[PDB]
């Protein structure tokens, strides 16, 4: 305690909740994109740095979602090292956290940021719908929040299903193109009817899998032992990834693990520094 630099995002990214499905997809591939650590790629997918060791979460960025062009931002804080949500900033000014005194001067919203937290078991996942007036309702309930008003159990309901909208929608669409590619085809100009949909149990495998799916791949990049084979990619049959190929077109950015025979925390932050990561 307590997480520093919540206040100074390395970047921000924002997105209009009425936006084009293209402009999505070019949403969620600018944050990846700032996120990644320049000297580490694994299959060219980006690898986001090691989260430094021996302080508290310093590194952060926002996300901003808006009912329109010139609508105010519901701003998301975000960790820039595990892409972690632990903030999000109501329009009254009252950042609320879900991480009881991580952030300076933030105000409990009452539960955590877990799946488990927000739903009751990582397998609920395959029952939150997700879309456009799903995403909107989320951002309107969570902007309108204020700081004097009675957490009614109702009001924490609404507030637990928004929070596990976003964390979809923004941090897992991020994280894995197989969530980004599906959001993205939930999103229809005005033309189209209204759409809805829940993700699949391949993709919540992988969204509850994220370390163990980056640590895979990461392993098919350490150059062998003399005499031994090199590696092969091992399937994580529940995910629906089989090859390494597979793995590559699933990630949209890698959590850094550290792999025997690969990086270490220390020495990837170095190259990502040498390499003008901050
Ligand atoms: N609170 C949270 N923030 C970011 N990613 C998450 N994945 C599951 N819970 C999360």
């Amino acid at each position: 305690k307590m997480a520093k630099n919540v206040d100074k995002p390395l970047f921000t990214a924002t997105f209009n909740v009425q936006a084009s499905s293209a402009d999505y997809a070019t949403f969620i591939a600018g944050i990846r994109n700032k996120l990644r650590n320049p000297a580490h790629f694994s299959h060219n997918r980006p690898v986001l740095p090691p989260v430094e060791p021996n302080v508290p979460p310093s590194r952060w960025f926002h996300v901003v979602l808006k009912a329109s062009p010139t609508s105010a931002g519901l701003t998301l804080a975000i960790r820039a090292d595990n892409i972690y949500l632990e903030g999000f900033k109501s329009s009254d000014g009252t950042w609320w956290e879900l991480t009881p005194g991580l952030i300076p001067g933030a105000t409990y919203v009452g539960f955590g940021g877990t799946y488990r937290d927000l739903l009751g078991d990582t397998d609920k996942l395959t029952n939150v719908a997700l879309g456009r007036q799903q995403l909107a309702d989320a951002v309107t309930a969570l902007h309108g929040r204020t700081k004097a008003d009675k957490p009614s159990g109702p009001k924490q309901q609404q507030a637990r299903e928004a929070v596990t909208t976003l964390l979809l929608m923004v941090n897992e669409a991020t994280r894995f193109q197989t969530v980004s590619g599906f959001v993205a085809g939930l999103l229809h100009p005005k033309a189209v009817a209204a759409a809805s949909g829940k993700i699949g149990n391949e993709m919540k495998a992988q969204v509850n899998g994220w370390q163990d799916l980056s640590a895979a791949l990461l392993k098919t990049d350490v150059k062998p032992p003399p005499g031994k084979s090199p590696a092969k990619f091992a399937p994580i049959e529940k995910m629906g990834v089989r090859t390494a190929v597979q793995a590559a077109n699933t990630l949209g950015i890698l959590l850094f693990v550290e792999v025997p025979g690969g990086l270490t925390v220390a020495k990837a932050l170095e190259l990502f520094h040498a390499s003008g990561g901050k």
